[PDB]
């Protein structure tokens, strides 16, 4: 609370290497730190300034963290101080803390920096008694004893640290790597070019794998699972197999830490030599390096930064001389404070486990999803697939609703994974106008060839519903022999789904199972924390939001009022509102009354009249029937005549058919499989007498993100979890963020 951090001060620090998002962390850490009545102190140049001190520990204001969200790298500054790795230095830093009076320390760093603060919290007890032989009056130690709180905030493009689902910057890092391959990829038209990108990752194959999974890398090399035995043949057999199979380029991604069975490291150049000496294609190595850390932080990292930042400060002010070292982080999409020590002691475990040829233990300590990506990567990466028999179940996949960045990525694994099960996969053009009009084709392994990155809807998606035409579709699911349905779409996929169950009452054909994969820009589908195409949309809003915070204004001081899309769902606006640090984001799920709206302005003004020079006001395209854009606009204008200028922008639905970011391509790839695996089951389990009869509710689901796991939920079970008037779910997780979004704008 406002009185919580009163009579309390904290010093934030940014050790480790530049990770896009650190800046948002700091900001949040300062903004929320003040807010809690506490005092926040900067500490330029990572652990260094802490050791040094003096002019390296300046005090932060609120205006100080202004306009940082959008900036990459660290601004508080990051060094490499090795003096701290020794006590002949930690003691001087401590001196600096106690000399400046500070009981809380936020460390935004990596596996090492984090492990350093760790050992610091520990070797802190004796640090007093020793720095007492001559340090400062012993009156202080008896006034700052077993009270040295430190929160570790994980920032690293490695995504190595264990205990956190994501680290800062890795998504942006993912964007960089992606934009390149995205470009490498869309040019190779001449010779059978064969790029050999080498990407980051000391000991972690993460970025390397994930980047292969989004590009459709032809082969990959990662640490935790070295290519044991004669592979070159394999890799060449492959590259040639695929060469004659008809293809232009090839993208062999290589993690830096890429080693082999024994350990004698695989080299990006070596790889390059191989292919040329054995196959002789014009191969060309590239080594992205230190650019992955560049560019600007993606919508996710800015957001993730702010969330972690707030978590830290809370965790800092909620500490007790009996509470252990803390490391806040994300998991199952919610903040968590984890035992610093436990995290380090383990995140280390993986290294040794890897030092000993024990890679199974490696890939395990890493495990879960990682292991999955690996598994799914290889599968979809195959050149094959198997020989199609006859007793094979035949599935149909289709798109329904407005298009999304990821649909084609989902349709591609759905078909590949299907085909690899030995099942048949039909492809439907134009959603439900699909099984109905009869536009249905058989999709072979190549049909989906290189789609994972293409945006829009290759198959065609319409929003029309099934019911009105059960006759024709059922007529068709019999003719073509459809025996399961995979629907990638948004609300009218969920909705058209329910619409299918009822049919199971009047029709026996509709008595097949179906899974609904959420693909909607708006993130309005019930039964999942995320949907495919939101991140992509979101990243574009957040982008143009930043580009608009410029405008060739004939003078400074100016306020922008922007209307986002997403019908009644305040996900984008709220999120974008937070990613681009707007003063206000008017959404539906959170009703405003002119009594408020007023106060929201008799506020930005009190700011445009000082600190702030550009203002951001986000409005959900449906937050309120009366208080339209134009209303909010005009209100904000008049009220600020003289003090500032103002323009109003309506983004609207700027062709959401651009291109999927790496996260939607992964998300749509991972599910498209998860579903096609789950569905192959429900189809066996529903085969009875030379016919299938799914008439239970389990056979009709929507697969979605729900906390730490993906989960199949039956459409009917969700009916009472969804407001159909406004086509949105009831209980949106993110409404939990609104408050932080508000304190960062300096409210309450
Ligand atoms: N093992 C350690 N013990 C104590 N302090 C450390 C340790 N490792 C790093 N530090 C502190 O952090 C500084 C920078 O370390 P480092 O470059 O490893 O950052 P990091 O958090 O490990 O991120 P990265 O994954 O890029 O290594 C060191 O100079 C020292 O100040
Ligand atoms: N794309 C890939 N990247 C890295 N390793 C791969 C890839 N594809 C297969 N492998 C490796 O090849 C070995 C398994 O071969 P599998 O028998 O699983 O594929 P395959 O049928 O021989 O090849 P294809 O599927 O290219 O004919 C394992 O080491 C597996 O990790
Ligand atoms: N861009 C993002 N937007 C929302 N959540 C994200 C994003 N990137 C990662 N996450 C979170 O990271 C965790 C999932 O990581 P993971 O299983 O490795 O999937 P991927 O392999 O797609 O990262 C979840 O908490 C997920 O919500």
């Amino acid at each position: 609370a406002r009185t919580l951090g009163v009579g309390k001060a904290i010093a934030v620090l940014t050790s480790g290497g530049d990770a896009q998002g650190m800046n948002a962390a700091v900001r949040a850490v300062v903004r929320v730190g003040i807010f809690t009545g506490a005092r926040v102190f900067f500490v330029h140049e990572g652990y260094q300034g802490l050791v040094d001190g003096g002019d390296h520990i300046r005090e932060a204001t609120w205006e100080s963290v202004s306009m940082m969200l959008q900036l990459g790298g660290t601004v508080i500054g990051s060094a490499r101080c090795k003096d701290f790795r020794e006590r002949e230095g930690r003691l001087r830093a401590a001196h600096n803390l106690v000399k400046r009076g500070i009981t809380n320390l936020c460390v935004i760093g990596g596996d090492g920096s984090l492990t350093g603060a760790d050992t610091f919290r520990s070797e802190w007890s004796d640090l007093l008694s020793d720095l007492q032989k001559a340090g400062k009056i012993t009156a202080e130690e008896a006034t700052r004893s077993s009270y040295l709180n430190i929160v570790g905030l994980v920032g690293s493009i490695d995504n190595d640290f264990c205990g956190t689902d994501m680290t800062i910057g890795t998504d942006s890092a993912l964007h960089r790597i992606t934009e390149i391959v995205d470009a490498i990829t869309t040019t190779a038209q001449s010779h059978q070019r064969t790029f050999v990108l080498e990407v980051m990752g000391r000991h972690c194959g993460y970025l390397a794998l994930v980047t292969s999974l989004s590009c459709g890398a032809d082969w990959v090399f990662i640490p935790e699972c070295p290519p044991d035995d004669n592979w070159e043949d394999h890799l060449c057999r492959r590259l040639s197999e695929t060469r004659t199979r008809g293809s232009r380029l090839n993208i062999i991604i290589v993690a830096e830490g890429a080693i082999d069975r024994n350990g004698k490291p695989i080299t990006s150049e070596g790889v390059k030599d191989l292919v040329v000496r054995r196959l002789g294609y014009d191969t060309r190595v590239t080594v992205l390096g230190h650019v992955q850390r560049g560019g600007t932080p993606s919508a996710f990292d800015r957001i993730l930064g702010s969330r972690m930042g707030v978590e830290a400060v809370m965790a800092l002010l909620e500490g007790t001389p009996d509470t252990p070292a803390c490391v806040v982080s994300l998991s199952g999409n919610q903040a968590v404070r984890l035992p610093l020590m436990e995290c380090v002691q383990v995140t280390k475990d993986v290294t040794k486990a890897m030092d000993e040829k024990r890679f199974d233990e490696a890939m395990k300590l890493r495990g879960r999803s990682f292991m999955n990506n690996w598994e799914v990567y290889k599968l979809l990466a195959h050149i094959r697939p198997p020989a199609p028999k006859s007793g094979s179940y035949t599935v149909a996949v289709m798109n329904v609703g407005a298009p999304a960045a990821g649909m084609n990525a989902a349709v591609r694994s759905t078909v590949r994974i299907g085909l690899i099960q030995g099942n048949r996969v039909l492809v439907v053009h134009d959603g439900f106008e699909g099984p109905a009009k009869g536009q249905i084709e058989e999709a072979g392994w190549s049909y989906v060839g290189g789609w994972t990155g293409q945006g829009g809807s290759k198959l065609g998606s319409k929003r029309t519903l099934p019911k009105k035409s059960f006759e024709q579709i059922s007529a068709n699911i019999t003719k073509f022999n459809i025996q399961g349905l995979v629907i990638i779409g948004g609300f009218e996929a969920y909705t058209g789904g329910l619409e299918l169950m009822e049919g199971r009452k009047q029709f026996d054909e509709l008595c097949i199972p179906f899974v609904v994969i959420p693909a909607t820009v708006s993130n309005n589908v019930p039964g999942s924390d995320f949907s495919v195409g939101a991140d992509t949309a979101l990243n574009t809003i957040c982008t143009t939001c930043d580009r608009i915070k410029q405008s060739a204004a004939g003078t400074k001081r100016r306020v922008f009022i922007i209307e986002t899309m997403g019908g009644y769902c305040g996900y984008l606006a709220t999120m974008a509102g937070l990613a681009a640090g707007a003063d206000a984001a008017y959404i539906f799920e959170e009703p405003f009354t002119i009594r408020d709206l007023q106060a929201n302005v008799e506020h930005l003004v009190q700011k445009m009249k000082t600190t702030v020079k550009r203002g951001l006001v986000l409005r959900n395209e449906k937050c309120n029937e009366n208080y339209t854009t134009d209303f909010i606009f005009n209100l904000y204008s008049e009220e600020g005549k003289g003090i500032f200028d103002s323009r109003k922008n309506v983004l609207g639905h700027m062709q959401q058919g651009g291109s999927p970011t790496p996260f939607d391509r992964n998300f749509a790839t991972k599910m498209g499989a998860k579903a096609m695996n789950w569905m192959a089951g429900k189809i066996k389990e529903s085969y009875r007498n030379g016919r299938i009869f799914a008439n239970t509710p389990d056979s009709g689901c929507v697969l979605g993100m729900r906390k730490r796991a993906l989960v199949f939920q039956p459409v009917t079970e969700l009916q009472n979890q969804t407001d159909f008037e406004h086509r949105i779910p009831k209980e949106q997780w993110w409404l939990k963020l609104r408050p932080i979004l508000k304190i960062l704008a300096k409210y309450e």
